[PDB]
C-alpha cells in the first residue's frame, strides 16, 4: 500500500472516534478556530468542508481511472484543486489530513502508485467525513426553523438489536456488487440522512470506482431499498420511507419483504441518533 | 460574452439578493429538503456546498489557463467533478446554477471559449455565495458552543457612514492590483469572517487569475492591511485586529496610518452584521 499509516489509521476508525474529531466537537483544536470566543462557526466549516473535500478526493480517484488524462496532468489537477482544501483542514482541525495529501501530490512514478495513494486517502477522509457527520449538531437549527445473481447477506443494528435478511443484486451493477462483497463482513456506524428524507446511510469499508448504469430515482425507491452511493462517501443506503432527492442512486439490492416492516424501528431509533442523541448504532452486513 | 445570462443576473446581484438565498433562508424552496419538518440541515448543505462548489469553479477557472491541459482533458475534469456538486444545488434551491453547470460542460470550441464560461459561472456562483454567508445563522451555536507603486483609493461604510484612505501595492502582486483596480468603483455588501478572527471581507466583481507571490501570514498581518483571497471567493479582505488563521495571503495594500483607528468599529459593526443582525453594510471601493 502506497500510505501504509493512513491503512492502519483506517482499520481504527471503523470502531473508534477519530481524535480529531473529538477535538472539534468539544472546541479544544489548537490555536482555538472560531471568530469571537465560540466555536460553532469553526465546527460548521469543519463538517462541511471535509465532507466535500472527500467528494472531490473521489472524483479524483474516479479520474485517475480515466487513460485519457495522463499522470502528468492528473497531478497538475491535483496540485491546484487540493491545497486550498486541505490546508485550511489542516489548520482547522485536520493536521494528518494536510499532512497526507501534501504527501499525494508528490511526484508519481505511475497510475497505479497514484491511484493506489487517492484510492486510501479518499477511504481515510471517508471516514472522518463519517464521524463528524454523526457528532455534528444537526438539530442546532430545531424549533427555530421548521417547515409548517441474488446473493442474500443479512442486516444487524445493535444495540437495537435488530435484523432483516436481504438480497444483493450481483447482476446489476455487477463490479459495484462484487465490490461491496469483497468487504463483508463489516461493522460500520449507522447514521441517517439528513437533508434527504426517511433513509439510512452507513460509510463502508471501501473505494470502488466501478460503473454504476442501473440507477433509479431517490424518491421512487421502494421500502428495503438497498442502494450505494460512491460519490458521497461510499456508503450503503437503506432506504425505509419515502424521501425527497430528486437525484437517481445506484440500485445494490432491497430487504426481503417479509422483513420490510422492521425497518421503520431502526430508522426512527437512528434518526434519533444521528439528529440528537448522538448514541451510536452499529451496522453489521455479513454474507449468509 | 459565453453566458450573457449569468452576466445580467451578475450585475443584478451585486445589490439584490438573489431569489434562491431568499427561498432557503425562509424555508420556502419547492422541494421542501429536510428530514422531518425542518429546514436548518437543507440551509446548512445550501450554504456550505455552494461555498466550496465555488472554490472548485475558480481552481478549474485557473486550469483553464494552464495550457499543460488540454481542452479535452479540462472538459473531462470539468465532467467528472461537477455533476454530484451542480445536480444537489440543483435540488437543494440552485435551479439555474445546476442549468449552467450543464452549459459550462459542454463542448467547447476553444480555450479561451472554455475560459469564459468558467470565468462568468465562477463570479455567478461567487456572488451566491456571498449572499448565503451574509444570512447563513452563525449565532445558532452561540450560547451552546463557546471556548473558555502606490495607488490611493478610498473604502466607504454605509449606512454606517465611514470612510478610510487605503493605498494598493501596485508593484508587489501587479497583475493582481490591475485585476482589482480595473473593477473600480464598485459597491458590495460587506462582511466578517466567522472562522479566522477580527476581519471582514466582500466579495468584489472580478474573477482574476493572477499570480500572488508576495503573500503575507494572516495571523501575522498589520492591522489596515488589505488583502485579496483568489481561492475563496475573489474577496477584499480587511484586517482590522488579530487573527487566528495560519495560511498565508495574498498582499493587496494596506489603509494609510491615520485613519487605521476607524476600522475597529466598522468591524464591531459589520461583525454584528454577519453574526447576529442580518442588516447589510455596504461597502464603496474607488480610486482617488
Ligand atoms: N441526501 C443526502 C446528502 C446528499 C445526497 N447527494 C448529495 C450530493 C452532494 C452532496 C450531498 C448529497 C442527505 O440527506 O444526507
Ligand atoms: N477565514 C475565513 C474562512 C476561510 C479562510 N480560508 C479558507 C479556505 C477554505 C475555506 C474557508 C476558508 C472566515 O473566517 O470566514
Amino acid at each position: 500500500s502506497a500510505l501504509p499509516e493512513l491503512r492502519e489509521l483506517i482499520a481504527s476508525f471503523v470502531s473508534e472516534e477519530p481524535p480529531e474529531i473529538r477535538r472539534i466537537r468539544t472546541g479544544t483544536v489548537p490555536d482555538l478556530p472560531g471568530s469571537y470566543g465560540q466555536y460553532f462557526t469553526a465546527w460548521d466549516f469543519s463538517n462541511s468542508i471535509v465532507r466535500d473535500y472527500a467528494m472531490n478526493l473521489y472524483q479524483l480517484t474516479r479520474l485517475a481511472t480515466d487513460e485519457s488524462v495522463s499522470v502528468e496532468n492528473l497531478l497538475t489537477v491535483f496540485r491546484t484543486l487540493d491545497p486550498i482544501y486541505s490546508t485550511f483542514l489542516g489548520y482547522n482541525g485536520f493536521p494528518v489530513l494536510a499532512e497526507y495529501a501534501q504527501r499525494v501530490g508528490q511526484p508519481a512514478e505511475s497510475r497505479a502508485e497514484l491511484l493506489d495513494r487517492l484510492t486510501t486517502f479518499t477511504e481515510y477522509v471517508n471516514r472522518l467525513t463519517a464521524w463528524s457527520h454523526h457528532y455534528f449538531p444537526w438539530d442546532l437549527g430545531g424549533e427555530r426553523y421548521r417547515y409548517a445473481q441474488r446473493i442474500p447477506v443479512r442486516l444487524t443494528w445493535q444495540p437495537l438489536g435488530v435484523q432483516v435478511d436481504a438480497e444483493i443484486y450481483a447482476d446489476l451493477n455487477p463490479q459495484l456488487a462484487t465490490d461491496v462483497l469483497k468487504a463483508l463482513p463489516f461493522t460500520v456506524l449507522q447514521d441517517h440522512a439528513v437533508v434527504s428524507g426517511e433513509s439510512m446511510y452507513a460509510w463502508a469499508p471501501l473505494v470502488s470506482v466501478a460503473p454504476t448504469p442501473v440507477r433509479e430515482r431517490i424518491c421512487d425507491a421502494p421500502v428495503g431499498r438497498l442502494r450505494f452511493s460512491q460519490a458521497t462517501g461510499n456508503k450503503v443506503i437503506v432506504q425505509y420511507g419515502p424521501t425527497t432527492e430528486t437525484l437517481s442512486s445506484p440500485v445494490l439490492g432491497k430487504v426481503v419483504d417479509s422483513h420490510a416492516d422492521r425497518l421503520a424501528e431502526v430508522g426512527k431509533a437512528v434518526w434519533e441518533s444521528t439528529f440528537s442523541s448522538k448514541e451510536p448504532v452499529w451496522l453489521t452486513v455479513e454474507r449468509l
